[PDB]
Parts: C-alpha cells; sequence; structure tokens
C-alpha cells in the first residue's frame, strides 16, 4: 500500500466509524483496521469495507480466534492485524488471501509467524523494546520482511523507527481514542502523513548525501594510489595543489583553461 | 654542454689561464672562453685548449673579425662567442664546426644570426633590457634557439634569467675581473653552480608541482559535470561530503571501507 | 582604418577563428591578424578572409619569409604585420598593394622599414621602451 501508516481505531462506535476513516483516508492514509475489542464491530467493519474498501486497505485488530477470521472474511475484510502470534490465525488469514500483519514480540515469536506463512510483522509494544530493538531483529529476519512499529508511536518520534529499519507503523491511541472529535483524528492523520513524508524525505535525503560522499573517497583513494606509482618514477607532487585543483575546478573557478588543463596532463605524462 | 654557463675569463693573462680555468672546470663549468681584448690571448687560448680541450668547450670571445676565427681554428677553439653580429664572422666559424654562440640586442639582429647559422643566441648585455625582454624574444625565436644572458648576470638573479626562458648564461666580471685571485674565482664559479643548480632544481620543482595541480582541475571538471548529468536524472548529491571523500581517502582516514565504497556504488548506480 | 587598433590572435586555431574575430570587429576593431606561428593559419587565414574581409582589415603577423607574402596574397591578405625589419618582406608586400606595419625597435631599423616602403611602423616590443621612446623616435620620423 502507498503509504505504510496503519491507522488503529480502537474503540470507535458504529455510527462514528464513516466520519473517522473518511477523516484518516482523506489525509493520507491507506491502511485503516478496526479492533474486535471495539463496540459492535460486526457493524462498523462491513460499513467501513462498503465505504471505502476500494479506497483504502480495511480490516480488523485484536483478532484473536480463527472464527473471527472466517467471519471478518464474508465481511469483505482485507487486513487482519493481531496483538499476538497464533499460527491458524496466521494460516486461516493468508488462506483468504488477506493480507495479514500479527504481533510479536521477540525472535522466536517472528520465526514462528513467518512459519505460518506472514508476510509482514508488527513488534508489539514496541515503545518498551525501541527502535533499536527493531535494528537488531533485521539483522535475522528475512530481507524481504516487513517490520511494522505498533505501540508508543508518534508523529514526532516516527522518524526513528523508520531510520531503524521500519517498512512503517501502525498507530492506536496517539491517533485515535475513543470518544475524541472527527476534527482531532484528522489533525492527528495529518501530523502523521507529514511526519513519515517529511520523515521519509529526510531519509531519502540522507541516503542521496551518503551514495555522494563515497564517490569522493573513491576518487580520492585513486589519486593517493596514482601519486605512490609517480613516486617509484622519482615524481613527488604537490598535495596541497592538487586537492586546490579538484576544488576550484568543481566550483568552476580552476586558475586554468580547460585547454591548459589537457596539455599539462599531455606534458606530464611526457 | 651539461651545464650551460659559459666561464668569461676577459683580461687574464698567460701565466694565469691553466689555474683560473682549472678553478672554474673544477667547480663544474663546461664552457670557457677569453676574449680576444685579452693580453696575449693567442698564448693563453691554445694553451687551455691542450690543457682543458677534452674536459670542458673551450674557445674565444669579442671575436670581431673573419681571420680571428681562422687564426682561432688552428689553435683549436671549440667556441666562438661574440659582443656582436657579423654574419661572416658566424658562417666561418660554423664553418669549421665551432659552436657560435654569437651577441645580438635586437630581435631584428636575432634572425640576422641564426641567417647566418647560429645554433645559439647570446642576448648583450641583458642587464639593461631584463628577463622579460628574453621572454619576449622568445615569443617570436624558433623553439629550439638556445637564448643565453651575458651582461650584469649574477648568482642571485641567475634564477630569473632561466625562469624567462634563457638556456644558460655568459658569466664575466661577475665572476672574474682581471687580477682577482684563483680563490676569487673557484669562490665565485661555485656559487654559479650552486645557483643554476639550486634553481634550476626549483625551476623544475616548480613544473612539477604544476604537472600534478592540473590534475586536480581535470577531475574536479569530470565531477562537476557527471553532477549535472545526475540533477538532471533528479539526484542531487552534497557537495561537501564529496570533497570530504576525496580528501580523507586521500589522507588514508576515509570513514568508508574500500569495500563499502564499491557497494555504495554500485547501490548508486541502481 | 577608422579604428587604429590591431588584434593579434597568436596561438588561434581554424576551429575558433571565426567566432573570435566576430567578437573583436563586434565590439569595433577594424585590423585583425593572424601570426603564422599559429597552428594552421593557412586554414584559418583565408576564412577569416572571406567571411569578414569587407568588414575588417584582414592579415597574418609574424612574417619572416618573402615565399609568405607570396602565399598570403594569394589568400587575400591585405595586411602583413612583422616582428622584425626585413627588407624583401616588406618590398614584396608593398608590391602586392598590401598594408604592411613591420616590427623594428631602433632608429636604423626604422629607417630601414621605411626605403623598403613601409608606410607604419610597429615598435616591437614597446614594453621595454616605453611611450618615452616613441616620443624621442617621433623627433626624427617623417
Amino acid at each position: 500500500t502507498k503509504l505504510p501508516l496503519i491507522a488503529i481505531l480502537r474503540g470507535i462506535t458504529p455510527d462514528e466509524a464513516l466520519a473517522h476513516v473518511g477523516a484518516v483516508i482523506d489525509a493520507g492514509f491507506d491502511a485503516v483496521e478496526i479492533p474486535l475489542n471495539s463496540p459492535q464491530w460486526e457493524q462498523s467493519i462491513p460499513a467501513i469495507v462498503d465505504a471505502y474498501g476500494d479506497k483504502a486497505l480495511i480490516g480488523a485488530g485484536t483478532v484473536l480466534k480463527p472464527e473471527q477470521v472466517d467471519a471478518l472474511a464474508r465481511m469483505g475484510c482485507q487486513l487482519i492485524v493481531t496483538p499476538n502470534i497464533h499460527s491458524e490465525v496466521i494460516r486461516r488469514a493468508v488462506g483468504y488471501g488477506m493480507t495479514v500483519c500479527p504481533g510479536c514480540a521477540t525472535a522466536t515469536e517472528a520465526f514462528t509467524a513467518l512459519e505460518a506463512g506472514a508476510q509482514a510483522l508488527k513488534i508489539f509494544p514496541s515503545s518498551a523494546f525501541g527502535p533499536q530493538y527493531i535494528k537488531a531483529l533485521k539483522a535475522v529476519l528475512p530481507s524481504d520482511i516487513a517490520v511494522f512499529a505498533v505501540g508508543g508511536v508518534t508523529p514526532e518520534n516516527l522518524a526513528q523507527w523508520i531510520d531503524a529499519g521500519c517498512a512503517g507503523a501502525g498507530l492506536g491511541s496517539d491517533l485515535y481514542r475513543a470518544g475524541q472529535s472527527v476534527e482531532r483524528t484528522a489533525q492527528q492523520a495529518a501530523a502523521f502523513v507529514k511526519a513519515y513524508r517529511e520523515a521519509q524525505k529526510q531519509k531519502e535525503q540522507r541516503q542521496d548525501q551518503k551514495s555522494a560522499y563515497a564517490l569522493g573517497a573513491s576518487l580520492g583513494r585513486y589519486m593517493e594510489n596514482s601519486l605512490k606509482e609517480q613516486e617509484k618514477l622519482g615524481i613527488k607532487l604537490d598535495k596541497d595543489q592538487l586537492i586546490a585543483g579538484v576544488q576550484d575546478a568543481f566550483a568552476d573557478k580552476s586558475k586554468l583553461s580547460d585547454q591548459e588543463i589537457e596539455q599539462t596532463l599531455q606534458a606530464f605524462e611526457a
């Protein structure tokens, strides 16, 4: 899904479901789930599937029993989120072609979830463990498994989860608490989308910077090694001038013309 | 000849010729001439040809008449130096296979000397004109004509004549004045050889530095142009980091390992 | 010629000749010469004669041999500049009706150039001598 953020609306009621979901989707979310410990979820969920199922990944959270998966499939749920690893829940949801993001907290639990067919993992609650926990888990997890931080993720700290290796995050109480206004939902959802996109943008910029940055090193080493080659032929080049040439030319202020540079190098060959 | 300095011993007498010439040769000179306005030059010159003719380029200065060239040839003179351009003197000396370094002071006079077969030129007196005069003359003279500064050249200013484009210098009163001690001749000759070799060494170092120096520019431009290429693909590299890589690696302090550098560039390609 | 300045483009190549000459002419020059120690001058010169010969006094510098004058005449050179006084170069160039501005550095050399038919003189290199040198020469020159 386009943006890797899951809106988790725990305790939302059927009469408010459409408005709050419309808020989060309008702000940029394209995954939403309603926990099964929300009141009258079997009214809210099929309603949101029908209004928004073709606009966002719609599903359910706190899915604890195989028989709930069956009921949710019939309702048109596309997404199953859990707080725990329960192999048959995962296998059953996978069996319906639904997207499953089950919750684990340890290495052992993560590999159990993968063996049940999970293609993504929720680390829950992430807040107790921290970004470094995920970084540590990512050193043993298969490369293509998407990891989602859930639990105490804020628009302020989202950056650090993404930096640590999270593909995205599930946002609960910090996005929606039962009985808050639709306006508050639109505000928090805007904040998270901004934080992701701003944070994601920062990460991309950092990656670009890093990519630029080494280039220099490889050329610096190239030169260093060429000098050592020259030294063995009895040629010892002034090192500061060499760097000054690189800088000046790069800044469009070379004291030599392109023609000069070229005839000088030819003369140097000789 | 190995070192391009001519010892000019104006006013030397036959009884002192061998000692003073031995001094200059011992110090590193391999061209020596005795001006024909020196007393009893027809005694001194053949003596020095016989003692030193196989150790240095031996000859005569202030050669003004064709018939003097004839006499000097018979004496075993190998070198003819003049204060002026006189076409038949030059042609005659060339005709004996002698090395001629005739004296001119203007462009017109230099081209007359070349047309007479001169392979080298003496700018005399150089002191009135200065190093820049020679630099200006060298912009019109054939590339392979060796130009010698003569007149007010000192071990202190020799550098500036060589920088200006002189292949070497003829040294008169500043090296030998009639009636100075053999010890003074050895002292001044040592000073000039030192000044040439030190000065020549400095010039060579400067050339090496210049050769090193452009190299950078061409690489700096290379990078600048690669960046502009990247920019058109929507990639904007941090410029300070690029330079920092070049510097660090060159200094053997790259923050990336060679393996890292290589896998990063591969990733950048992607 | 309107403005008495000669553009001397030593070491210019054939591929850049037209642009650089067009620059100087556009700025106000109406005399231009390419020294014969420039690379492939026998390509650059006839090109500039053809593009600019009717817009500016076009010619050559560092002309040292009579036979070069012959070649330059055929190319449509209108102007001969030299670093030195060589009587037959001057006489030959004059003989083609070309404008000659030969280079001298002494009184004696200047009067030799006049006797060869020179109508103008180049003092070269002027920097060593200074403005006063010319002032002194002008007190004896026609």
